[PDB]
């Protein structure tokens, strides 16, 4: 537990710790901000990689490859439990496609489709306004820290800007297809998204730093995990399983990122429907008659409308089954919902993996924290990109909807800090 350098910013320090502890070895990590603390999950001890076709578990070099069966939630939950046999915490992410088995569409998935990535770290480093607390940092890690503390944080260099004016994934066309199916009665809402590719490469922690000062979110992350970098300001708690069995879900999580009771009556309609279907979903997973909506349509700094749902797990269900049962999020797929997910397969670039999935932290005490994530930046190999969507309804218009996503994109776009 060390004091903070004074006039040095927690996020900046935390993002600079990720860079140093990485250039040091060649370590994967997950920087995670939460209500006011950052956590850096530093090393990799073990990794669970759940794909569409296989389970892989990777330890001290060797991979263990295996087939798995129904409900991805159970296959993952078992792997995660073995991971936490001898460690407290795990971190990773779960893909949109994780919720796809439920509505029977796993077949539509290409042979190696990421479903989830979970790992136990070699080090947790908590970073806050008053202090830095270190859990299980060996010599290698603390020298890095002492080294960053010797120098200070780098200055953020000039940011470079992307031109989100054009398509050409044909978000325009695709929205108009969605509007047509909504008019035919196929479903009532779907969320379509749009990728903007970034020519120059991002330096991630440095792009994360700049964007963090210019955005101000509820949760934020930065990672380097599979062969994937990601960075976001959009995450919100959707689902949490407490150590004592109680499940919390947050049915309107993501309306915040997704943006007279006569006007906002669409919003109230969608609020009710989405509340109701999640109460339906959670019940399929809970002690009979333990499910309740405890806070309902209350104005919960930004103001998105809110509801909280509470349940008790079982005897017989897993925390990951809770997640699945509630995945994917109503607000990031559509309503009816099955119809939205299936619409997304037809009308959006697929797989989404991570865009509309999310973060996920787990505890050996039995806890789970999962946070839907939308707007983020991603890098896999040579392509770096942004992804943002909008919710398309009966009265939606290609143009307005497109400029909608333009506005959502520039909470990232001017902050792009090149390598």
């Amino acid at each position: 537990s060390i004091p903070m350098p004074a006039g040095v910013n927690p996020a900046d320090l935390a993002a600079e710790l990720a860079a140093v502890v990485t250039e040091s070895v060649d370590e994967d990590y997950l920087l995670y901000e939460c209500d006011g603390q950052w956590v850096l999950a530093a090393g990799v001890q073990a990794m669970v990689e759940l794909d569409s076709d296989e389970l892989r578990v990777i330890r001290d070099g060797v991979t263990r490859r295996q087939q798995w069966s129904g409900r991805p939630g159970a296959a993952l939950g078992e792997a995660v439990d073995r991971l936490l046999l001898e460690t407290d915490q795990a971190f990773g992410w779960v893909a949109f496609e994780f919720g796809v088995h439920r509505y029977g569409l796993q077949q539509r998935l290409a042979p190696h489709t990421p479903l989830a990535r979970v790992f136990s770290p070699r080090t947790r480093i908590m970073v806050s306004e008053k202090e830095i607390r270190l859990f299980d940092a060996g010599i290698r890690h603390r020298e890095a820290i002492d080294r960053l503390l010797a120098t200070g944080v780098r200055e953020v260099p000039q940011s470079r800007s992307v031109d989100v004016s054009d398509d050409p994934s044909g978000f325009r066309r695709r929205v108009a297809v969605a509007v047509d199916e909504i008019a035919a009665g196929r479903y009532h809402k779907v969320i379509l998204s749009r990728c903007v590719e970034v020519p120059f490469a991002i330096d991630f922690p440095l792009t994360y730093r700049l964007g963090r000062r210019h955005n101000t979110p509820v949760r934020s992350f930065l990672l380097q995990l599979g062969g994937i970098r990601a960075l976001g300001y959009s995450p919100e708690l959707v689902t949490a399983v407490r150590a004592d069995g109680v499940v919390i879900t947050e049915p309107l999580a993501g309306t915040r990122a997704l943006g007279d009771l006569e006007s906002n009556s669409k919003e109230i309609v969608e609020h009710a429907i989405s509340v109701r279907s999640s109460l339906e979903e959670i019940t399929d997973i809970a002690e009979p008659g333990s499910a309740a909506v405890i806070d309902f349509m209350t104005v919960r700094s930004v103001q998105h409308l809110g509801s909280t749902i509470r349940a008790r797990l079982d005897p017989s269900s897993d925390r990951m089954a809770a997640l699945e049962a509630l995945f994917p999020a109503v607000t990031a797929s559509g309503i009816p919902k099955a119809a939205g997910v299936e619409a997304i397969f037809r009308l959006d670039e697929c797989p989404r993996g991570l865009y509309s999935g999310a973060v996920v932290m787990l505890s050996a005490d039995g806890g789970l924290d999962a946070a839907l994530t939308l707007r983020a930046a991603y890098q896999v190999g040579g392509r770096t990109w942004l992804r943002a969507g909008a919710g398309i309804i009966e009265e939606s218009e290609p143009e307005r909807e497109f400029e909608e996503t333009c506005e959502k994109l520039s909470t990232l776009t001017p902050y792009l800090v090149a390598r």
